[PDB]
DNA sequence: CTATAGTGAGTCGTATTA
DNA sequence: TAATACGACTCACT
């Protein structure tokens, strides 16, 4: 083991020579340099700067030390973030609560004084612990290392990429570990709770708001970006200039994984990572000596896929996001939006102080959602201008409890538009006849045109040629490409694009190109139950068309619509009639003569479907969809000023989420079927089994446990959080008292339990396929480069043929030779129940359909 | 999922510390 | 001596 076997002088001189001899000296260093900025700011690099941060720095740090002495000049209990707080260093814990207040600022929801105050204390502590072989460390990379100067070299500008290190090569003390925060939830909170008072003190950034005080289910306090603050960053042009997300990209391949943590990054003056993020220490430690090859291949091979910043894009986003009215309709507005105008009459309550309410609400609700994409955005753009000419850069990854896999830094290549289009892989081939046509097939796929066949999105691009050329040309001047779906990723296809038309298909292309799933889930289940009449309908088998699940699944509403706008219920009396005298409420009950015809009213499109049901595979049933429709449908409908037709909103809902459900469950039949079977054993699975009188214990709420074919155990426990508050004299202004889960945890969730495994199990099992599909797209095939996002899959031009045809591989491969559901049964079979049995099985039936009809299907991506 | 978490005041009793 | 900070509890809450 790396800890107790060497001494801290070693540990801290080890990760930065066993990166100089690979790579070189020149970049040894600048890759702990880099890690270490998650903890401290560099002395010379801040100098360096003469952004808001040589503002905020040294205001904060001057009080952290006024505060100390505050705390020791007075006798009685010193404030309990002081003992955890005063062993670190102040110029660590300043920038640690700045840049990780701000990183927090990012979320347009969870702003709440103990996510952020959370933060601070898991980064605080990273510091406490490691704080001193960090020291060491940046002690010994500073210094020069001993003769020969061609080791010393090692990048030189050629056409060869840094190649990934030798797991067995690793020295011990490089093997990771300790991976989790070992203070009680109290602490850390008392901690952060302080450094943000700090903040606040010495630099007005930020500031706590209180939100719904009374309200006993929403009652809050929030951190809010103070306003000039704020307008700083959108106005002026890197703001943010020195303040580096958690966790940032690499410049050399990433430490292999050889175990359960302590992969990816370097360093060792750093908290270690963790192969899986866990609820808990001991559930992470479920996976110490799992054994699961494939797993940690996969993850290997996806970490060296190599990147670059996308130079041109970079030039283009740069500019544009600084415009009063950006040609990208998506890009944050610069200006704020003014609150409504008052109808002057505020002695009046017909409807104008009550729904303005609402009306001022939206338009607060968006503010801070729009001010806090603002700063993601500019993130991502000092990210990306940060590594704008390093040669190439590499993404470490992690895995959620599930399998997923996920890319570690803040900027990575499963964000969103702009942050997709301002990367491209690193190494490319010639795109030759083969790759300039799925380039633009991509291209095409890139706006929105991927409804059609293949022949036909070609057409499209084809035809749009001259604009295509123009935008590449002169994009400040022909924004067409902003007009589109993914702008951005879309502009960054013209770059290539013109490029061919400027070298033929000897032309090198690097661009990563992606084929998405067309609905993940309901065709994984739709495989292991071989369900032909619901596989077809997401895309499993070959079609002439494109099939569209939420679109077939609203012809099928339109019809009962038509039907019961027919014939269907007349409009019911009141409450009257259930209750004579006492209750004339209720003075409509509506029919579904009524209401079908309200919904044909509206019109019921492929939209009015979409989510009401691609949230099949995250636990939604008939119940859930109501208030699906009414807040994503009818709500805003009514707001616009449209929706007239619903009269009684709260039962046209009903209706619908009937329809849409009734609809779904003949479509995929399978899905329902299987998430039923899943939801019926996590429930026995949970559940206490007891004695009449006795009470005795038969058996324990267990947890739901199973294997995936790559072979990745997961376990599934939700359990009840033992919660407390804390008493704290906020900058001596009132007693800040939150709410908070502590670590220590109780009893199992069964009710969560149940309406969680079946989303959860489909995840896992496309997170194998996701997995395997890397093993074999490069194995079988060259393919070397991957752009992973789950559901989507990506390559060069060159490798896309290969990687297009290996995603329907092991698709088709696995879910021949695995019954996940009979395997799934002979897991809580032999560890689950010892008296009732029956009344729980009923392995669903199996299909018809031919798995490889998959092969040649399509349109059926992953 | 990407972890997450009702609020402040009025009152007491307690170990701690200039 | 006698300040200090804060966990414990109980309440009322636009």
């Amino acid at each position: 083991i790396a800890k107790n076997d060497f001494s801290d002088i070693e540990l801290a001189a080890i990760p930065f020579n066993t990166l100089a001899d690979h790579y070189g000296e020149r970049l040894a260093r600048e890759q702990l340099a880099l890690e270490h900025e998650s903890y401290e700011m560099g002395e010379a690099r801040f100098r360096k700067m003469f952004p808001l941060i040589t503002t905020l720095l040294p205001k904060m740090i001057a009080r952290i030390n006024d505060w100390f002495e505050e705390v020791k000049a007075k006798r009685g209990k010193r404030p309990t973030a002081f003992q955890f707080l005063q062993e670190i260093k102040p110029e660590a814990v300043a920038y640690i609560t700045i840049k990780t207040t701000l990183a927090c600022l990012t979320s347009a929801d969870n702003t709440t004084v103990q996510a952020v105050a959370s933060a601070i204390g898991r980064a605080i502590e990273d510091e406490a612990r490691f704080g001193r072989i960090r020291d060491l460390e940046a002690k010994h990379f500073k210094k020069n290392v001993e003769e020969q100067l061609n080791k010393r070299v090692g990048h030189v500008y050629k056409k060869a990429f840094m190649q990934v290190v030798e797991a067995d090569m690793l020295s011990k003390g490089l093997l990771g570990g300790e991976a989790w925060s070992s203070w009680h939830k109290e602490d850390s909170i008392h901690v952060g709770v302080r450094c943000i008072e700090m903040l606040i003190e010495s630099t007005g950034m930020v500031s706590l708001h209180r939100q719904n005080a009374g309200v006993v289910g929403q009652d809050s306090e929030t951190i809010e970006l103070a306003p000039e603050y704020a307008e700083a960053i959108a106005t002026r042009a890197g703001a943010l200039a020195g303040i580096s997300p958690m966790f940032q990209p690499c410049v050399v391949p990433p430490k292999p994984w050889t175990g359960i943590t302590g992969g990816g990054y370097w360093a060792n003056g750093r908290r270690p990572l963790a192969l899986v993020r866990t609820h808990s220490k001991k559930a992470l430690m479920r996976y110490e000596d799992v054994y699961m090859p494939e797993v940690y291949k996969a993850i290997n091979i996806a970490q060296n896929t190599a990147w670059k910043i996308n130079k041109k894009v970079l030039a283009v986003a740069n500019v544009i996001t600084k415009w009063k009215h950006c040609p990208v309709e998506d890009i944050p507005a610069i200006e704020r939006e003014e609150l409504p105008m008052k109808p002057e009459d505020i002695d009046m309550n017909p409807e104008a102080l009550t729904a303005w309410k609402r009306a001022a609400a939206a338009v607060y609700r968006k503010d801070k959602a729009r001010k806090s994409r603002r700063i993601s955005l500019e993130f991502m753009l000092e990210q990306a201008n940060k590594f704008a000419n390093h040669k190439a850069i590499w993404f470490p990854y992690n895995m959620d409890w599930r399998g997923r896999v996920y890319a570690v830094s803040m900027f990575n290549p499963q964000g969103n538009d702009m942050t997709k289009g301002l990367l491209t892989l690193a190494k490319g081939k010639p795109i030759g006849k083969e790759g300039y046509y799925w380039l633009k097939i991509h291209g095409a796929n890139c706006a929105g045109v991927d409804k059609v066949p293949f022949p036909e999105r070609i057409k499209f691009i084809e035809e749009n040629h001259e604009n295509i050329m123009a935008c590449a040309k002169s994009p400040l001047e022909n924004t067409w490409w902003a007009e589109q779906d993914s702008p951005f990723c879309f502009l960054a296809f013209c770059f290539e694009y013109a490029g061919v038309q400027h070298h033929g298909l000897s032309y090198n292309c690097s661009l990563p190109l992606a084929f998405d799933g067309s609905c993940s889930g309901i065709q994984h289940f739709s495989a292991m139950l071989r369900d032909e009449v619901g596989g077809r309908a997401v895309n499993l088998l070959p079609s002439e068309t494109v099939q569209d699940i939420y679109g077939i699944v609203a012809k099928k509403v339109n019809e009962i619509l038509q039907a019961d706008a027919i014939n269907g219920t007349d409009n019911e009396v009141v409450t009257v009639t259930d209750e004579n005298t006492g209750e004339i409420s209720e003075k409509v009950k509506l029919g579904t003569k009524a209401l079908a015809g309200q919904w044909l009213a509206y019109g019921v499109t492929r939209s009015v479907t979409k989510r009401s049901v691609m949230t099949l595979a995250y636990g939604s049933k008939e119940f859930g969809f109501r208030q699906q429709v009414l807040e994503d449908t009818i709500q805003p409908a009514i707001d616009s000023g449209k929706g007239l037709m619903f009269t009684q909103p709260n039962q046209a809902a009903g209706y619908m989420a009937k329809l849409i459900w009734e609809s779904v469950s003949v479509t995929v039949v399978a899905a329902v079927e299987a998430m039923n079977w899943l939801k019926s054993a996590a429930k026995l699975l949970a559940a206490e089994v007891k004695d009449k009188k006795t009470g005795e214990i038969l058996r324990k709420r267990c947890a739901v446990h199973w294997v995936t074919p790559d072979g990745f155990p997961v376990w599934q426990e939700y359990k009840k959080p033992i919660q407390t508050r804390l008493n704290l004299m906020f900058l001596g202004q009132f007693r800040l008292q939150p709410t908070i889960n502590t670590n220590k945890d109780s009893e199992i969730d069964a009710h969560k339990q149940e309406s969680g495994i079946a989303p959860n199990f489909v995840h896992s099992q496309d997170g194998s396929h996701l997995r395997k599909t890397v093993v074999w797209a490069h194995e079988k095939y060259g393919i070397e480069s991957f752009a992973l996002i789950h559901d989507s899959f990506g390559t060069i031009p060159a490798d896309a043929a290969n990687l297009f045809k290996a995603v329907r591989e092991t698709m088709v491969d696995t879910y021949e030779s695995c019954d996940v559901l009979a395997d799934f049964y002979d897991q809580f079979a032999d560890q689950l129940h010892e008296s009732q049995l029956d009344k729980m099985p009923a392995l669903p039936a199996k299909g018809n359909l031919n798995l490889r009809d998959i092969l040649e299907s399509d349109f059926a991506f992953a």
